[PDB]
């Protein structure tokens, strides 16, 4: 590692060697140049200890079976060292270490001098700016962090709640970059742009702020100058030796600003701020950043629901709870791939319940137009002062400035990312008055001006007040009609802001299953859903798949083998996730107690999982993924499980007219039993709706039957197709048996007729184009080629290599399609040509009642 002396240099440390403090008897020795490190583990930047150990071989893949249980965790109850050399050719410039992401805390050492202790460098989110100029010399220098064990119940850090299983090291280590900064007499810090747009969105005012600190021995004059949004700015201030000042620039007007919008509502432009602090007509330090020109509000409606708006347009939040990797393994491409899946699902938002990602994650969210809802997490140290018998320790005096500093450092990091639409200062429990005041003060000090939400539950805080949100569950199996409930004011139906809910178990694709679980584990899964599954949750409540398995059997019919269990799981998950979203889209425009938000629990999993996910840890796409994608189409037709109304939803930024909605019921033998064609429908922009028809009680339906809903635009183009498998037997709730995480059923729909749906046929041609942008698009033309009346039902197309392995990540325009005899659809999948790994592409096509084939693409 070499760092130049250039003013404004800020170079990330690319890697470390690590070893347990068990092997280090003299702490001061480690950071002396020449300290031997034989047997130490080389690890990349942003590594937890265990991730470093995995990078070196040292344990088997924790994504497979119970491999993670075989790691001795005692070794992580003592500190580990992160060490690097640093070459400095020229000590003319001052030298700083600027970092955050230390879990839980650290002593910091340079060339045999302890520059900071774990009392100062404490908390995952706290930022540190350590001037190490006195310690640095020309040639080989050495830097070492003694990183202390992490306990999320004790430390203001990150924990995993009940999402997965506990990482053996509790994620101890350094999970963001440590920057080596160089600068002259004056350091430049905290440069940012306060931006205020008018209601017409055609003029903005910019107030640039930046701090300058004179770390030299003598008084200086400094000039802070550069550009904001293409316009020149310059201020000159005096600084005493050791003085820090905030420089405020005179207001800058910006006409016809290139306003940042959420995806689909306009562009995702960010402007640049570029500053240099100069001393004696020579640069001393420099900083470049971005900001977006966007207004956001989050207010309580007349029903008490939290209602977001961006640039004066109200939105229904449609999102998922986002999580990083279980061992905080960072990959910039992977972050991009995950946020891109958000938009392929048609979602608009992700929630981060703690685990707040490095800066690049928010850069990508900004660039893609994905809204973000960061905040502190429940159920550990963060809520320890207010959450009673729940996990997390009561706070002592030294906790208060760590929390406040954590808030200041996150507010400072997040304030100029336009994707950020709020910060949750509480999750579960709202903070008390003292803690809340600390957070509000930190945010004001950082000019963090975004909406503050006191909790994701219905709990108010003393100052900010009512949350406008609810956390009533469920987190486990409930039938599709559950989501249409508005009668139960303590449950999770479509009304108010649903900040975290799902129907629990989300079995991944067979391809993923075979990568995460052994033959014997998979066998238990379908034979005994009641058995604990390591790849569900460490929580007793969510340790097994019983509620899911019982419902699947009741409602699909008993599983005959593993393949049967999996195919049925995919329908149940598509059916459920679809209803969850669709109910919330429908009730968004209710006059009273509308739904104002939905955060699916969860978008994704920290690892290979059996629950709470839309896409799995390998980026594969199952029935839950496809069901969410179906429900969130920009021009969409849907069927209401409560009242049988056919409803059109327009997610787009423009009102649409001249639509026709066609609804047809079929028995499983293919007989049409009902048809309705509703022409001339209009529907307003940004989540508004129109009712096409209420399907009547039709006579002579098979016990399981099909509803085919089709929306066509005024040109005649089919813009949405949506096929439901329905029963003449209702799912109904035993509401009085409700617990915090689910409501049991008093009767079960009968969808078991699908077991005996006759065979149909498809019908497949595929071709691929490798583009100059490094992507390949594969186009597949599917046709129901059968000679009878039977639809080809639930046809899943997968891009695969020559070995039949899924090419991932992948983005389809549509998938999991249903085609009546003689009907054709053309589907389009896009992925990185490089992810084929030299293979020609093929397409695996599997339908519920059409078998499996692969065709060359
Ligand atoms: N905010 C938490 C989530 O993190 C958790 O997964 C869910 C299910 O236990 O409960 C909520 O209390």
């Amino acid at each position: 590692l070499s760092v130049g002396a250039a003013a404004g240099n800020a170079t990330p440390i690319p890697g470390y060697v690590i070893q347990s403090s068990a092997q280090v008897s003299d702490d001061s020795a480690v950071s002396k140049p020449g300290f031997p490190t034989s047997g130490w583990y080389p690890v990349s930047s942003r590594s937890t200890v265990y991730a470093g150990l995995l990078q070196n071989g040292k344990y088997a893949d924790p994504f497979y079976s119970t491999n993670m249980q075989n790691v001795p965790a005692a070794q992580f109850s003592v500190p580990w060292w992160y060490r690097t050399d640093l070459n400095v050719d020229d000590t003319s410039s001052r030298t700083y270490l600027d970092f955050s992401g230390v879990l839980s805390k650290a002593d910091v050492w340079v060339n045999g001098t302890k520059v900071a202790t774990k009392d100062q460098v404490n908390g995952a989110y706290t930022r540190h700016d350590l001037d190490i100029t006195a310690q640095v010399h020309t040639g080989v220098n050495s830097v070492a962090f003694k990183v202390y064990p992490n306990d999320p119940n004790r430390d203001l850090s990150m924990g995993w709640i009940d999402w997965a299983q506990t990482p053996p090291d509790q994620n101890m280590g350094i999970v963001r970059d440590v920057l080596v900064r160089r600068s002259g007499a004056v350091a430049l810090r905290s440069a940012h742009v306060i931006q205020k747009l008018n209601s017409a969105l055609d003029h903005a005012d910019l107030t640039v702020k930046a701090d300058v600190r004179n770390d030299s021995a003598n008084a200086v004059q400094t000039t802070v100058a550069g550009t904001v949004a293409g316009k020149p700015i310059s201020q000159t201030v005096s600084l005493a030796a050791k003085e820090r000042k905030t420089v405020t620039f005179p207001l800058v007007g910006l006409d016809r600003p290139n306003v940042w919008w959420p995806a689909g509502m306009g562009g995702q432009h960010r402007y640049d701020l570029d500053l240099t602090a100069s001393v004696g007509g020579t640069p001393s330090d420099a900083a470049k950043s971005k900001f977006g020109v966007r207004d956001v509000k989050a207010t309580l409606n007349s029903s008490g629901g939290r209602q977001y708006s961006v640039n004066g347009k109200p939105l229904l939040i449609r999102g998922g709870g986002y999580t990083p990797d279980l061992f905080l393994r960072w990959n910039e491409t992977a972050a991009a791939d995950k946020l891109k899946y958000v938009l392929n699902l048609g979602l608009n938002t992700v929630r981060l319940e703690g685990h707040i990602e490095p800066d690049e994650f928010f850069d990508i969210a900004d660039d893609l137009g994905v809204l973000t809802m960061p905040g502190w997490e429940c159920c550990d140290k963060w809520e320890g002062q207010v959450n009673g018998e729940e996990k997390g320790e009561p706070w002592v005096e030294s906790d208060y400035p760590i929390a406040k500093a954590s808030m200041f450092s996150e507010a400072e990091r997040l304030r100029d990312h336009p994707s950020v639409i709020s910060f949750h200062i509480g999750s579960d429990f709202a903070p008390d008055r003292r803690i809340e005041q600390g957070y509000l003060d930190a945010m004001k000090a950082a000019d963090f001006l975004l909406p503050v939400i006191p909790a994701a539950s219905a709990r108010p805080s003393p100052i900010t007040g009512a949350s406008g949100m609810k956390m009533n569950g469920p987190y486990d199996y409930v039938p599709p009609v559950y989501w249409y409930d508005k009668s139960q004011k303590d449950r999770g139906g479509a009304w108010s802001f649903n900040s975290e809910t799902s129907a629990g178990v989300d079995i991944p694709t067979m391809d993923t299953l075979k990568r995460m679980m052994s033959a014997s584990e998979l066998d238990t899964m379908w034979k005994n859903p009641s058995a604990k599954q390591y790849h569900r949750s460490s929580s007793d409540t969510f340790g097994n798949l019983k509620l899911f398995g019982d419902a699947l059997t009741k409602r699909y019919g008993a599983s005959a083998n593993l393949n049967d269990f999996v195919r049925k799981a995919q329908l149940s998950q598509y059916e459920n996730v679809r209803a969850e979203f669709e109910s919330h889209s429908r009730n968004y425009t209710d006059s009273t107690n509308p739904s104002t938000g939905l955060i699916y629990w969860m978008l994704n999993s920290p690892w290979t999982s059996l629950h709470w996910q839309l896409f799995d840890a390998y980026m594969d796409q199952n029935g839950a993924y496809y069901g969410a994608k179906k429900a969130n189409e920009p021009l969409h037709i849907q069927y209401s499980h409560d009242n049988r109304s056919v409803v059109v939803i327009n997610q787009t930024s423009n009102a649409v007219s001249g639509l026709t909605a066609t609804t047809k019921l079929y028995n499983l033998d293919g007989t049409e039993k009902y048809s309705n064609t509703k022409t001339g429908l209009s529907v307003g922009a940004l989540g508004a709706k129109a009712t096409a028809v209420t399907v009547p009680a039709v006579s002579g339906l098979s016990t399981t039957y099909l509803a085919k809903n089709v929306l066509t635009d005024s040109s005649g183009k089919e813009v949405s197709r949506n096929v439901y498998w329905l029963s003449t037997k209702a799912d109904t709730l035993n509401w009085g048996g409700s617990d915090w995480y689910y409501t049991p059923q008093s009767a079960f729909a009968d969808l078991s007729g699908l077991n005996n749906l006759g065979q149909s046929a498809v019908g497949a041609t595929a071709n691929s184009v490798a583009g100059a942008d490094g992507t390949t698009t594969t186009t597949v033309t599917l046709k129901n080629t059968s000679g009878g009346r039977l639809p080809a039902f639930y046809v899943d197309s997968k891009v695969v290599d020559s070995a039949g392995k899924p090419v991932l990540p992948v983005e389809w325009n549509d998938n999991a399609v249903s085609l009546w005899p003689g009907e054709t659809t053309t589907l389009t999948a896009k992925y990185r040509t490089a992810d084929l790994k030299g293979s020609k592409p093929s397409v695996r096509i599997s339908g519920w009642n059409t078998g499996t084939q692969t065709v060359p693409a």
